């Protein structure tokens, strides 16, 4: 499992793990970290399941094609190698990993398939594939066969079934992508026919796979092979006399193998991006590097110049850069995952006679043109996207604070906490974080499960289905008003209220969901939660003006709907009023809402006036005897003045002390009565001063000149110079900590960390270890500050002893982070109303 201050690496089990692992103990030497190297079954596939929650390794190897996929799923850092590093290796290689623009990964080498030849069963080896039964029955009298491969993978076969005329792919536009029209022609047909009848003849077994076609070869019983570099160090071993050269040609054409650049992604989920980046550039892709795995399992044509020199004089090398150099090199967009099933499913089908060749092929077909259409409906939707997200950013650019903190969906499940919960548990100290802005996007509905699980909403079961695929949900599903109806066509949910009632009908059943809420008038309906049929129905539907939502029962009142779809249900009275408050709309374009965060803020205020109390929305130049409702959303108030800012035009001219609040509990807030006399203005600003986290650094700190990580900027016992840039939209008295903040998740349900049953409650500490900077003086702009500083040992694990202690087999810890922070007093913004 990932943990800050070491690294894990995911490698396919046929290249050279043991080799990489060697890297990896030299690093520690090194740099006291350690690396720990994994091989697991069918990581590819692993990968983007685990990576999506936000598990999985540092690092990632696989050939570049998945990892456009990756990358679109959010899963992949983008790498930041600068243009010196980028010039050591072949330029080229950098195309397979750039994605829409962006590097997603380091090239490690260039892979192809090779005929690999037993030179003392077979001197001189076929050229054609149409050789190949005459040359195996001749073979077969002497207890040979011709030709074993791996027919399991369409890596292997698919080079046959193309070479007959045939791109597997097609430059499209700007890209290489998947070929969808001609994918069943007479080229193709003819292709997979002939290595049917290979198998109905009996020169081949439909059965064969790679360890199969492995042990033979390398045991003298089969004349040829089809493999990579990587296969080239057990044949050694075996002593098997061979060679390596061009693959059979069918019909007078080549075979053209699929290249791959093997290569190195970063988990987005990596809190060792650096340490990541400092192994793969500094210690792999060094001539010393590539050579420790190259001697345990052939890389091929690696990117590396200095290294490629040695290699390209052994004839192998040479060998697999001529089936390179005829091969088609692979995409690497997102549908790549499903141009393999198709084409996967296609071979083993037609190979085994589960279809016929044509059928095979027609579906493969269909499958292709399928997968195109919604790679095509996808981009005009990231399109979309795109461009409310450019015009939120631009406006939050010319209208905000230079140093101001924007967030969006370790943090990740306190976000979580925040959007699928409701209630005192969803009160989340986002201050802690400097939060300024924190936009909304209404399709993030579509992300929901994800979301909730994170948040501790739902189970492992319920976020995508267990074992065998049951039991996910649908977390939440919107449902546009046309009319008197709330429809969504796809999902065959219509909701009907004509007629002063309400009827819920999904496909062809009537449907009573478990309550119905209204919005504005706050009515409510109770109903059973099941359909007419008598299955369960466990959703909750909230109706308002513009749109309606069908919500599963354990995120009935999530913040997230308050927030994008302004309902404001909730199981706390007064919550949602406080709420709004703290979050304030101040932008909305497309689908995306920007909120201004304010950790306190007034709700309502009420005026006596006649003896008589009434709320009121503005106030006039004069007295007032006035009662503020307060929301302190995360954290307490405490020692704090309050402040009214008489506003005219855009300027302050003058600050009026009203009231001092000593003590403010986050989920017991009081009402505050306060006697004013307001001057001359057009507003008002109600502002709130206390201590509170201040300044944004600008590039990573440094401890003794070294460049350090601004999450971890000391480890337990050390000590050291510290240098940080820092920003400040005006000047600070400051005093400067340490301060570390645990993020952890406590299972809550399911009798272990695996069970399905299982969901997770996420929790996160915070706490100031030494006070390592008194009265520092910031500046307006940028800023340095340099100190002497000791964060001891025992802190860190101490803490995360406790947390074993309290919590058993039930805590998992998510992040630990230790981090400067300047601590001043701040003034909070609470409110601004007009004067008249
Ligand atoms: O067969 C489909 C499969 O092909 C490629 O995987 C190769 C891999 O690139 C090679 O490094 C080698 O390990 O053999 C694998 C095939 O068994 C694609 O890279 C992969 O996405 C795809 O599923
Ligand atoms: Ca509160």
């Amino acid at each position: 499992k990932i943990e800050e201050g070491k690294l894990v690496i995911w490698i396919n089990g046929d290249k050279g793990y043991n080799g990489l692992a060697e890297v990896g103990k030299k690093f520690e030497k090194d740099t006291g970290i350690k690396v720990t190297v994994e091989h697991p079954d069918k990581l590819e596939e692993k990968f983007p399941q685990v990576a999506a929650t936000g598990d999985g390794p540092d690092i990632i190897f696989w050939a570049h094609d998945r990892f456009g996929g990756y990358a679109q799923s959010g899963l992949l850092a983008e790498i930041t190698p600068d243009k010196a590093f980028q010039d050591k290796l072949y330029p080229f290689t950098w195309d397979a990993v750039r994605y829409n623009g962006k590097l997603i990964a380091y090239p490690i080498a260039v892979e192809a398939l090779s005929l690999i030849y037993n030179k003392d069963l077979l001197p001189n080896p076929p050229k054609t594939w149409e050789e190949i039964p005459a040359l195996d029955k001749e073979l077969k009298a002497k207890g040979k066969s011709a030709l074993m491969f791996n027919l399991q993978e369409p890596y292997f076969t698919w080079p046959l079934i193309a070479a007959d005329g045939g791109y597997a792919f097609k430059y499209e536009n700007g890209k290489y992508d998947i070929k969808d029209v001609g994918v069943d022609n007479a080229g193709a047909k003819a292709g997979l026919t002939f290595l049917v009848d290979l198998i109905k003849n009996k020169h081949m077994n439909a059965d064969t796979d790679y360890s199969i076609a492995e042990a033979a070869f390398n045991k003298g019983e089969t004349a040829m092979t089809i493999n990579g570099p990587w296969a080239w160090s057990n044949i050694d071993t075996s002593k098997v006399n061979y060679g390596v050269t061009v693959l059979p040609t069918f019909k007078g054409q080549p075979s053209k193998p699929f290249v791959g650049v093997l290569s190195a992604g970063i988990n987005a989920a990596s809190p060792n991006k650096e340490l990541a980046k400092e192994f793969l550039e500094n210690y792999l892709l060094t001539d010393e590097g590539l050579e420790a795995v190259n001697k345990d399992k052939p890389l091929g044509a690696v990117a590396l110049k200095s290294y490629e020199e040695e290699l390209v004089k052994d004839p192998r090398i040479a060998a697999t850069m001529e089936n390179a150099q005829k091969g088609e090199i692979m995409p690497n967009i997102p549908q790549m995952s499903a141009f393999w099933y198709a084409v996967r499913t296609a071979v083993i089908n037609a190979a085994s006679g589960r279809q016929t060749v044509d059928e095979a092929l027609k579906d493969a077909q269909t499958r292709i043109a399928a997968a195109k259409a919604e790679a095509a409906a996808k981009a005009e939707a990231a399109a979309k996207a795109a461009a409310a997200w450019e015009d939120a950013l631009k406006w939050l650019r010319e209208n905000t604070p230079e140093y101001s903190t924007a967030t969006s969906w370790d943090r990740d499940h306190i976000l979580a906490l925040f959007l699928a919960r409701d209630g005192n548990i969803s009160e989340v100290d986002f201050e802690s974080w400097e939060l300024n802005y924190f936009l909304v996007y209404l399709n993030d509905w579509a992300k929901f499960n994800a979301i909730s699980y994170l948040g501790g909403a739902i189970t492992r079961r319920e976020y995508n289905g267990d074992e065998s695929g049951r039991g996910a949900v649908t977390t939440l599903l919107p449902l546009p008003r046309y009319g008197e109806k709330y429809v969504n066509l796809y999902a065959k949910v219509i909701v009907d209220v004509s007629n002063s009632s309400v009827k819920v009908t999904v496909g062809d059943r009537e449907c009573d969901p478990l309550m119905v809420t209204f919005t504005p008038s706050g009515k409510t309906i109770k109903g059973t939660g099941t359909c007419s049929d008598g299955n369960a129905f466990p959703y909750v539907l909230h109706l308002t003006p513009t749109i309606g939502v069908l919500a599963y029962y354990k995120v009935a009142t999530a913040n997230f709907i308050k927030l994008a779809f302004g309902v404001p249900a909730s199981t706390i009275p007064g919550f949602s009023d406080k709420l709004f408050s703290n979050f304030e709309p101040v932008y909305e374009s497309g689908n995306v809402i920007v909120y201004r965060f304010t950790p306190f803020g007034i709700y309502k205020i009420e005026e006596n006036i006649n003896g008589t109390w009434k709320q009121v929305y503005n106030l006039t130049p004069g007295k007032h005897e006035l009662k503020l409702y307060i929301s302190a959303f995360g954290r307490d108030i405490e020692n704090a003045t309050l402040y009214i800012y008489a506003i005219n035009n855009e300027k302050i001219i003058e600050k009026i002390k009203i009231a001092e609040i000593s003590h403010m509990d986050y989920l017991n807030e009081y009402p505050i009565a306060v006697n004013v006399t307001l001057p001359n203005a057009t507003s008002y600003r109600f502002v709130l001063v206390q201590k509170g986290p201040i300044g944004v650094l600008l590039d990573a700190p440094k401890v003794n000149g070294e460049i350090r990580s601004p999450t971890n900027i000391l480890r337990e016992g050390e000590s050291g110079e510290i240098e940080l840039k820092v920003g400040v939209d005006k000047d600070y008295t400051a005093d400067l900590y340490l301060r570390a903040t645990f993020i952890y998740l406590v299972r809550k349900s399911g009798k272990d960390n695996e069970d399905y049953d299982a969901a997770f409650e996420p929790q996160m500490d915070v706490f100031f270890i030494t006070k390592i900077g008194e009265n520092i003086q910031l500046k307006e702009g940028e800023n340095t500050v340099k100190v002497r500083a000791e964060l001891p040992e025992g802190v860190i694990s101490s803490y995360k002893d406790e947390l074993q202690r309290k919590y058993g087999d039930k805590l998992i810890i998510r992040g630990i982070r230790v981090e400067p922070v300047f601590i001043a007093e701040k003034e909070y913004l609470m409110l601004e109303v007009s004067a008249s």
